[PDB]
């Protein structure tokens, strides 16, 4: 990376440290992911307006560097700055639509993100929002990485129940959780452990059974001993979101991965009949 000048450290993940850096050859400002030591090469071709562009992939001396286009802020920071007032519905709708477009795209190419969450959604002054840090199906764990409370909050139930070969539906679930959070200004299922996460989901949506989710009782980590919670009134979940929004959210949160709405179909939902592209006011 002799052609890269580090500007400042942005953060640390479980297996990689991220830096804001400058490309001496292009003058370009980028984000660098340093991982201590093929599927990645395919990501370099997964180009979309709503996917953070992977500019370069460099493997040198037991070190793997991923060079990404730089964006100044993530959705998490923006929501916090908008906690007092709340992100205007038009903008929430625009962000949801754009991400659904991004997912419709990657899913059509058989690529799953696997770890959607506010901090993995980057935004710019142009009103765009992009999917970042796509996850694989490796490297030396960063010893100094600090635990993050939001880590499991967006995990689909099939992952928590031990599904080994989950589908693109996991991303829809995660996005649905993010949608709910933008609307209510509070995480939907803030669990701090896998079982707590599962039970928080169960408490709201009801403990799944063969009726609503065929095959759920045969899943790896399913336990007949799970407490039985009855699904609560859905109007209680994201007030004061309108029925178009609640309807879409309910379809994004279906327990059965096969019944959960696809990104492609979601784009056609009535909720987006009046979708527009507002300009957010960002403080950088
Ligand atoms: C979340 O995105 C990533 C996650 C892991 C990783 F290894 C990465 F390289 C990225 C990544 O591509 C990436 C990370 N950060 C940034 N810019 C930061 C600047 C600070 N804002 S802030 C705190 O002011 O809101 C948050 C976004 N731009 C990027 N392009």
């Amino acid at each position: 990376m002799e052609n890269f000048q580090k500007v400042e450290k942005i953060g640390e993940g479980t297996y990689g440290v991220v830096y804001k850096a400058r490309n001496k050859l292009t003058g370009e400002v980028v984000a660098l992911k340093k991982i201590r030591l093929r599927e990645i090469s395919l990501l370099k071709e997964l180009n979309h307006p709503n996917i953070v562009k992977l500019l370069d992939v460099i493997h040198t001396e037991n070190k793997l560097y991923l060079v990404f286009e730089f964006l100044h802020q993530d959705l998490k920071k923006f929501m916090d700055a908008s906690a007092l007032t709340g992100i205007p519905l038009p903008l929430i709708k625009s962000y949801l639509f754009q991400l659904l477009q991004g997912l419709a795209f990657c899913h059509s190419h058989r690529v799953l993100h696997r770890d959607l969450k506010p901090q993995n959604l980057l935004i710019n002054t142009e009103g765009a929002i992009k999917l970042a840090d796509f996850g694989l199906a490796f490297g030396v764990p960063v010893r100094t990485y600090t635990h993050e409370v939001v880590t499991l909050w967006y995990r689909a139930p099939e992952i928590l129940l031990g599904c080994k070969y989950y589908s693109t539906a996991v991303d829809i679930w995660s996005l649905g959780c993010i949608f709910a959070e933008m609307v209510t200004r509070r995480a939907l299922f803030p669990g701090d452990s896998e079982i707590d996460q599962l039970f928080r989901i169960f408490r709201t949506l009801g403990t799944p059974d063969e009726v609503v989710w065929p095959g759920v009782t045969s899943m790896p980590d399913y336990k007949p001993s799970f407490p039985k919670w009855a699904r609560q009134d859905f109007s209680k979940v994201v007030p004061p979101l309108d029925e178009d929004g609640r309807s879409l959210l309910s379809q994004m949160l279906h327990y059965d991965p096969n019944k959960r709405i696809s990104a492609k179909a979601a784009l056609a939902h009535p909720f987006f009949q009046d979708v527009t592209k507002p300009v957010p006011h960002l403080r950088l």
